[PDB]
């Protein structure tokens, strides 16, 4: 009976599935967009405004530019930035602190004017940097620990929640379990069912009731204290025994590379026979939990040339979406470090122009 499903026959599949299951209820840090440069740019805006004429300052003390400028593209772009700067300078002692940092406390009118003009090229250089940093901030704002946890809890348990996700067949199998194990343990088909990591573990590892089971296929250390019932009717109790043996922890912070390597590893283990793909040992008839048949997920009609469809199965899609988001955020976080360092440097440069202008 070496060709039947025996204890340990799905042990190596189970190690990969354990790694994936450990993405449930995850508490990870995400790469941070370093937005300290936005504050540095806002300080430069405040200096520029403080040094401006009374006629210019009068424009801010409105939701839109004044008559004549409501259609000027530069005024439309800058209005909120200017308004924020004006608002921040209303705060007690703020303008005095801004001028002091710039060397401009009690500055003569001519020096205030020459200093403001000296900021023109500096601000023009910094604008493009600040706008890229603001774009990065916006583009990555949905890449958060909470959004990742929810997506991964959909992947593992079919539950769109940040924490407290647990095995429930109503969620782990699409529409709950099917009339038969064979139909429940199919994915990608018209009647796709095994659409989460947890359902995949049930199908690859469960002990069916009624004899002729493949208990301990996923490892001899599982203590199957019950069974999954007939046709997975009571899978939850058995799943709890299986998952109790899994200790996996992903690297922290979670990376795109780690998720991509996990999906690649599964892709490398799926085997094609007679027009379907299989994860877990398949002998004949279907993925039924019976030892002489199979303990597996049947990727119905999956072939090497249609493998793109594996990436559309819910759990795979959710993990893929997390990986893609992380892939962008990792790069944009590293970019933002330098954008923010550059903008802080521009702030320091702005605070130095008065010394040059005093000396001539
Ligand atoms: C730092 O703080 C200063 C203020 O101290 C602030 O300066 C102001 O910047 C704005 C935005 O660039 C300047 O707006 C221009 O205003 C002129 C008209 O100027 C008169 O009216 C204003 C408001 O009453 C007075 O402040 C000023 O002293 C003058 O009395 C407009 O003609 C400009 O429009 C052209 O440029 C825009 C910028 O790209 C275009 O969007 C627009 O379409 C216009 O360009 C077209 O027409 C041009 C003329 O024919 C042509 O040459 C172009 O190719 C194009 O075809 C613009 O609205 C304002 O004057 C500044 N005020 C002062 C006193 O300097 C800085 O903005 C602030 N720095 C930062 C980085 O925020
Ligand atoms: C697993 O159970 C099925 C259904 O009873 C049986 O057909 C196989 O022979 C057994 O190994
Ligand atoms: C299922 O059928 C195989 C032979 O095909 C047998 O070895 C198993 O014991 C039985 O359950």
């Amino acid at each position: 009976a070496a060709d039947d499903v025996n204890p340990d026959d799905n042990k190596e599949d189970f190690a990969v599935l354990c790694a994936l299951a450990a993405l449930a209820n995850l508490q990870t840090t995400v790469p941070s967009i370093d937005t300290s440069g936005l504050a540095a740019y806002d300080n430069l805006q405040q200096l520029n405004l403080s040094l401006s004429s009374k006629e210019w300052k009068s424009l801010f003390n409105p939701k839109q530019p004044p008559e004549g400028f409501q259609s000027d593209p530069t005024w439309r772009k800058q209005w909120p930035i200017w308004v924020t700067a004006a608002a921040a300078l209303k705060a007690e002692n703020k303008e005095a602190a801004v001028l002091a940092r710039a060397g401009l406390t009690n500055a003569p009118e001519e020096l205030r004017n020459r200093a403001r003009l000296a900021l023109i090229p500096l601000l023009a250089q910094a604008e493009q940097i600040r706008d890229r940093l603001s774009e990065i901030q916006k583009q990555n704002e949905d890449t958060t620990p909470t959004a990742i946890a929810k997506a991964l809890n959909k992947a593992v348990y079919g539950q769109d929640k940040e924490t407290g996700a647990v095995y429930n067949s109503a969620d782990c199998f699409s529409g709950n379990v099917a009339d038969s194990t064979q139909n429940s343990c199919k994915a990608g088909n018209q009647a796709s069912k095994a659409t989460t990591v947890a359902a995949t573990i049930v199908c690859v590892c469960h002990k069916k009731n009624g004899g002729n089971d493949a208990a301990n296929a996923c490892g001899r250390l599982i203590n199957h204290q019950s069974d999954a019932g007939a046709n997975l009717a009571t899978a939850s109790s058995d799943f709890g025994d299986i998952i109790a043996t899994c200790a996996a922890r992903p690297p922290k912070p979670l990376t795109a590379a780690y998720l991509d390597s996990a999906l690649a590893a599964v892709s490398a283990r799926i085997r094609f026979k007679n027009g379907n793909g299989y994860l877990g040992k398949f002998k004949a008839t279907g993925c039924t939990g019976s030892a002489s048949e199979g303990l597996c997920v049947e990727y119905t009609a999956l072939t090497a040339a249609t493998m793109q469809n594996f990436y559309k199965i819910p759990w795979v899609k959710e993990i893929s979406n997390v990986a893609e988001a992380l892939k962008r955020t990792e790069k944009d976080a590293a970019e933002s470090t330098l954008l923010s360092t550059w903008l802080k440097a521009s702030e320091n440069q702005g605070n130095s122009v008065a010394q040059k202008l005093i000396k001539v």
